[PDB]
């Protein structure tokens, strides 16, 4: 049938360009465990896609004030992608305006720090305002913390709300850049398995801190009546039972360069 | 509205009888993570329901020689139930013929030994015949055997399939209770869930060992064209996102010592 349109993210491991990819055409240019689950995918259900790099950038919230959906979601609810694969997550907000898939893989929000760091914990974190510390914006985990309840979540997100200069960045390489070039004066909270990927190689300068602040998945999303939503839910955990999705997991976050 | 009926099954701690069951009518009579994620849910998508304990005690496959369902499974499909909510696990085969919520809860399957048995990994099971070792009759845990492609794990099935006495179990209580009674000569391949309940508790004397074989999830469950399945679907995720089913877990879960 038609080519169908897989929007994703430029995010290691999940998806990243391969070396010399110049040399290559459409999707052979890039290499990542999603760009092999989209690969996976596509021979269970049986359909022709290609890889289109979401063009802001982002994972999908609405516009603050035009309330106007962007990122992944945003293409998949306006028309411009027939599914998205990569590290998206499950949220209600979400799940409102597209559907999901069951979940391909569990993380949660981690700390993030740069060796030598005084700090163990979120508690740590919330005691001081030395170290700043931020997240991605216009995510589930900048909207974990000001939906949270919990007395020392909410006091981090009072924090960071106000923060001069922002603490919010638009990319997670952004925030990690920033935790590498601020002598420790910055943390990122990010999830646990970019922060753990990122630990285990070189420049082997950062590190997690403490366990995970919540428990959840990523799915892939297709938009609402799609006639691909079973299908793909069920090639999810066709994979899943046949241990492709572990098998993935270790090819791609296999560690020893630290 | 009407009295919505909710199909479950009695494992602790799930669902469990109160003390003094007698003493209550309906509903009232049960408690446990179960029963207050069907109290939840019931108020986040404004219905009343009754909850039935699943009659032939099962979680649900589709039957070799009939091609029937049982358990809860069958209960939905054949329209005896609205809604099951319990430890079920999220599986292909059971997917197709009825619809999951997003998972409430995460386990693996997991290897449970009576303490001082010479065991620590599924490989140890493999390689070796004096201690016997099974799983719960009609659930997914059967069909990993059955299914897996992984060497180690086939050779687990070819053996269990054939195993006399027969290895498979009717409940976990009984599966427990063979592990308890076999004094180390048998072994029973249960939920991490379960496993992890029932080692903190008296009589202390099974543990445990090894990872989990696998990493999925329960999901509450509806029948096909249910006109439930999105407000539960939304109910769980928002019940998730605000805390309450970690909430449930530490409750349910909370180690007092007792080992
Ligand atoms: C990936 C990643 O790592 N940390 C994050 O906040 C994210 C983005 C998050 N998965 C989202 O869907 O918004
Ligand atoms: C609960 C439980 O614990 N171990 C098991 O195999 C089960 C049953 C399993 N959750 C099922 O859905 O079949």
């Amino acid at each position: 049938g038609r080519t169908v349109v897989v929007t994703t993210i430029m995010e290691s491991p999940y998806v990243m360009y391969k070396k010399n990819h110049e040399m290559f055409e459409g999707n052979d240019k890039y290499e990542g465990y999603c760009v092999d689950l989209a690969s996976e995918i596509a021979k269970h259900i049986g359909i022709k896609y290609k890889i289109a790099i979401v063009p802001d950038g982002k994972y999908g919230a609405r516009d603050a004030d035009t309330k106007i959906w962007n990122g992944m979601v945003g293409e998949l609810v306006y028309g411009k992608a027939e599914i998205a694969i990569a590290p998206l997550t499950i949220t209600l907000v979400r799940e409102e305006v597209i559907d999901f898939s069951k979940p391909f893989m569990s993380l949660g929000i981690s700390i993030m720090i740069k060796k030598g760091t005084p700090i163990e914990s979120a508690e740590d974190l919330a005691k001081q305002t030395e170290i700043a510390y931020g997240t991605l914006d216009s995510g589930s985990t900048k909207e974990f913390f000001r939906r949270s309840k919990i007395a020392v979540y909410e006091k981090m997100w009072t924090y960071m709300r106000s923060a001069e200069p922002s603490v919010f960045t638009r990319t997670t390489a952004e925030g990690v850049a920033r935790v590498r070039k601020s002598k420790g004066k910055f943390a990122f909270l990010l999830e646990s398995t970019m922060n753990e990927y990122i630990e285990q190689r070189k420049p082997c300068d950062t590190m997690k801190v403490g366990g995970n602040l919540d428990s959840k998945g990523y799915g892939v999303a297709t938009p609402k009546g799609s006639s691909l939503r079973t299908p793909v839910n069920l090639a999810v955990l066709k994979l899943s039972e046949a241990g492709v999705l572990d098998k993935l997991k270790n090819k791609w976050w296999y560690d020893g360069e630290c």
